[PDB]
């Protein structure tokens, strides 16, 4: 009925075109209150998003979906500020990806799932605020202490109808250990978005996951370090395979039926602490665009490429609709 | 001339007897805001530790170091809470430990020099609160990131005068490889106290660091599994050396001149999310007069064995005097 937001609970219909997985700022724990300086101060950083919400908002986006979790750095008053500010809703998150500290790592898959129930049903820390989505993460062969976060996360969801969103190693077809985790567990696979697939160009492991009922999310379209292997550290994060490259395995999808299954997204941030100093000004640079990327570039192309805007409406509006809304077995 | 303190600054004469390594609490970077409960909660847990402070105090106990990191779970307002309700001075620290995120290792020595400046010199987060000692640490050979804390620490310590304080894996004479890093900054031993350093029986090793100028601390004396060795974690986290073996340690270092070189604590806590769930029960069990076991148990043990008042008091309140007092080269 009501999806939760960092505003409070909004009806489907108001949520419109959702941006599915981004970040305000990718950092860690405690580190912009420790910190803030590295990012310029703490207005500059809020100055930044907001501009970048705006500007998105005025490409259409009504909705994005913070996907940082606890050890993301996730600052829950940040995003109510800047929501407010920009207009524009934002989802929270539970859940953890993978930097998570001692006190989490020595957890046990019940304490976990206590942990993420409390931010679904109680709030966030002491602000009320309720998560909206369960994010979680692998990078290759799940840890075990990923297991236990993956088998927490499914109850979580089973107990509240908020869904999962994951992050992958997707060339390392990551998605299918997590799909069986989750299965394990009971959950349904339509609860789940297994992210960061447009990162690899098998179809086969795509087509297959899609058929298995799971939501599929194209999320790294801009992340693109072309005319930049000059840059290491640019060029291992971003990878050298052109936004078109990615763009088109949207349409692939389409192809083979499955369109219901999709979810596009640009994994944007306004700050990053959480990797080479001054990463930033490469990836404004790469994507001036910032969050618009994916309405003034990516919907035009694949309207292009012979895309029905009625299509292209279903995957940006529908479909998170649909994933989004908390819904029960 | 003055210690920054979490209520503000005091004069040297008013730190009174002190303890050098202690904590209120022993977490992770923003764990205590999200999940207080974890403790029961955060007025449980400032209530224990209330109690457990007017205790110390009580048995004679003027101030404590607070050696929780930022990565520690370090939480200043509630240091300055439990300082003010138990009216016990409460120094807090800046460094790293052993669990720092992504967002820390990344950085350079550069970066985290400031980091620490940023802490000592202009507080706390947005509290104004100063850190009054840098802690470091090591456990085994020092990771490449690990040199690099070293190096800032000292840095910071070069540039402002405060003491640095280690954890170390005593038995593997990690302090013999930190002198060596602080030494190449050009630091002073004095300025250094190499922690955790009853852990080990070598006392060769131990003489040769005093011998060279450094503090040692002997903060361990209450850490003892005996009588529970049918625990495993607790065991491994304890070890099996009795109370009055590491205490041994103290009177030994001074027989063999070096008292002006001995700082002694307990490593205490009132809450501890960075171990196995309900360690604390175990703990208290072990030592119900927490804090107040240095006054209570061992100053008595000491006086009783040989030890002059006098040279006790030498110990407790001049050595951290000495040390605490913020000295530029
Ligand atoms: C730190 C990088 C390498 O991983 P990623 C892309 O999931 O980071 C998020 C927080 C945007
Ligand atoms: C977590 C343990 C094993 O290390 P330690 C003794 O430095 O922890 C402190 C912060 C209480
Ligand atoms: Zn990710
Ligand atoms: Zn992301
Ligand atoms: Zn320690
Ligand atoms: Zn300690």
């Amino acid at each position: 009925d009501r999806i939760n937001t960092v505003r409070g609970p909004i009806t489907i219909s108001e949520a419109g075109f959702t941006l599915t997985h981004e970040h305000i700022c990718g950092s860690s724990a405690g580190f912009l209150r420790a910190w803030p300086e590295f990012f310029g101060s703490r207005k500059a950083l809020a100055e930044k998003a907001v501009r970048g919400l705006r500007r998105a908002r005025a490409a259409g986006v009504r909705t994005i979906v913070d996907v940082s979790t606890f050890d993301i750095g996730r600052d829950v008053s940040l995003l109510a500020e800047v929501s407010r500010a920009a207009d524009v809703h934002i989802v929270a998150a539970t859940g953890l990806w993978f930097d998570p500290p001692l006190s989490m790592r020595l957890r046990s898959v019940e304490e976990l799932t206590q942990f993420f129930l409390r931010e679904i049903q109680y709030g966030i820390e002491d602000t009320g605020i309720r998560a909206g989505i369960i994010k979680v993460a692998t990078t290759g062969k799940a840890t075990p202490f990923q297991e236990l976060v993956l088998k927490a996360a499914a109850r979580a969801s089973l107990a509240t109808g908020v869904p999962v969103t994951t992050h992958t190693a997707a060339s390392q077809r990551d998605g299918e250990q997590q799909a069986a985790i989750f299965e394990s567990e009971g959950l349904s696979p339509s609860r789940v978005c297994i992210g960061h697939s447009d990162d690899t160009d098998d179809l086969s492991y795509l087509t297959a996951l899609a058929a298995r009922g799971y939501l599929i999310g194209l999320d790294h379209i801009p992340h693109s370090a072309i005319g930049l292997e000059d840059n290491a550290s640019a060029s291992a994060l971003l990878g050298i395979r052109s936004w078109q490259t990615r763009a088109l395995l949207i349409k692939a999808l389409i192809d083979q039926g499955y369109m219901k299954q999709i979810l596009v997204s640009n994994d944007w941030l306004f700050g990053f602490s959480s990797y080479v100093t001054n990463i930033m000004d490469v990836m404004d640079r790469v994507n001036p665009d910032g969050m618009a990327f994916i309405p003034l570039r990516v919907i035009p192309f694949l309207r292009e490429k012979g895309v029905p805007q009625e299509t292209l409406a279903g995957i940006t509006v529908t479909n998170p609709a649909r994933f989004l809304s908390p819904t029960l077995r």
